[PDB]
């Protein structure tokens, strides 16, 4: 499964531009499912099993990026976030833009003074990314306005934990590939590999029915110096399954269900306290919205076993 | 052209199962390419010749058609689109799916009223498909939850024009390969009968051509200007984000055209490596009966071999 992630967390993606995941998605699953299809909106569909129950596992296909949104004369890029990046995670970064350009994030301000001013309330108007042009000609060939980036950052073992841009949630894609590669489904098992809309904007069960629909993200990961919370989810404390507040009797019963595989089949797991009947197994994460997102691989693997005890014939 | 056309058209091609479609291009096509392959998602990609200008001619294998995505308890289907298939365009019509069954498309509503009300909004979610099943388990045998279907609709000759399913966008695949039939390249010309849809081609060429199909707006009560019509030739796109190279490309093929005697239109706005269209008029677009001109698509033919010919 470490290939896998690897590949995944390091294609490129971002929100509007995620045909390479897509591509790796239905590559990894040749021979694993018995048929795939995009709807309208974008959302990758692939399915696999003939039992009368049919479940949908969902997993958002999109990473967090920038957007090239002004050239100026000497070549100088100026940005927006795509997602929740924040600019702190950018300062002295690598971009790695669509065409497979790479870029310096930089920040304005020549004396110690402005450059202080400017770190205490970063904001992204203060930045700009270096190509390496010397003229608004030359970067605009390169990396036209409208151009997409991602963190240039990819896969590394720390050891034994995983650590990669993008686990939020191309480790929830991994996790369902996975399943999908092992499973020998007593269900209609249904897989989605689904867009997010931009906030602002008219939003998105998807075009199949089912009777249930399990969310595979990310949750943060409360395990660090310092975290005094309870309730806290931790790595390698299992899946994280969602208690969610105003959860109709169907999603309950979803939750209750996967409590008792796990107990029955001896998978750790932990409660994270806060239509098609609906729950969340989340991948506890570390990090997350920086370049090096952090998980557990055994996390991973109960997630998937989870799934597959739940699901599998 | 009409055996090619013939074939094509009324081969099973649904988004994701073009198997045939590829058998098809291929078979037409032994003895007259150099290579070819078929990438991890489908694409079939040809070439012949070693000019030192790359140039790809794409179309796209994929017709629109239907998912299955339900079955009750008497073996009635429940069907969603693939593409853009009007519910209007599927009442009482037969479709095929990939092992040879066919099935009919009925609409829910039992009493004269309700399917007048039906009809005034049909959606997908009041149609059914009839596949002769009498329970869940014969239907999931024949058609398993996930089955896609087309049109069970096939190609026949009206007056000198051609009819038949699929023209989008067989009828660009078949130029394209009736091109690699009788050209003398003067390029290194690539052809790609792609499904690159199914995602959202590994040849570093210098032009790309998409061969598609365009509405021929010739029909009762069409009073748009500049409308295409069928005989009027092939559609050569306007692009207004055009680079300065993808416009070098139109403007080569309208010189092509006048230098050659060709006929053409131009498939003006409404409000990569450098690209451009070439489309065939087409009537009824999305209907199980598109319809083209021959003259139309032997122009599109000559268009291309006269620009990329030696
Ligand atoms: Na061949
Ligand atoms: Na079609």
């Amino acid at each position: 499964m470490k290939e896998l992630i690897r590949k995944l967390t390091e294609a490129f993606g971002p929100s509007g531009r995620e045909e390479e995941v897509r591509s790796i998605i239905l590559e990894e699953l040749e021979g694993h499912i018995d048929g795939h299809r995009i709807d309208g909106l974008g959302n990758l569909i692939v399915w696999k099993g003939s039992g009368e129950k049919k479940v949908i596992l969902d997993a958002h296909i999109a990473e967090i990026g920038v957007v090239v949104t002004n050239v100026d004369d000497k070549g100088f890029l100026t940005i927006e976030p795509v997602g929740g990046v924040s600019p702190y995670m950018l300062l002295g970064k690598r971009i790695r833009f669509e065409n497979g350009t790479i870029g310096v994030v930089g920040m304005e301000g020549e004396t110690t003074e402005e450059r202080q001013e400017n770190v205490r309330k970063l904001s992204f108007d203060k930045l700009f990314i270096d190509i390496g042009a010397n003229s608004r000609e030359e970067a605009q060939k390169m990396c036209p306005i409208g151009s997409f980036g991602v963190y240039d950052s990819g896969f590394v073992e720390v050891s034994g934990k995983y650590v990669s841009k993008a686990m939020d949630d191309r480790i929830g894609c991994a996790v369902i590939v996975e399943v999908f590669k092992r499973i020998k489904p007593a269900v209609t098992l249904y897989g989605v590999f689904s867009v997010q809309e931009e906030v602002g904007l008219v939003g998105a069960g998807y075009g199949v029915p089912a009777d249930e629909a399990i969310a595979i993200d990310v949750t943060d990961s409360a395990d660090t110096p310092k975290a005094i919370k309870r309730h806290a989810m931790r790595l390698s404390g299992g899946p994280a399954l969602k208690v969610k507040d105003r959860a109709s009797i169907s999603s309950k019963r979803i939750l209750e269900n996967l409590i008792e595989i796990a107990e029955k089949f001896d998978i750790k797991y932990q409660m994270e306290v806060l239509g098609i009947p609906s729950a969340t197994v989340s991948i506890p994460t570390r990090y997350v919205h920086s370049p090096s997102e952090m998980i557990a691989p055994d996390d991973v693997e109960a997630t998937v076993d989870l799934l597959i005890r739940y699901l599998g014939a």
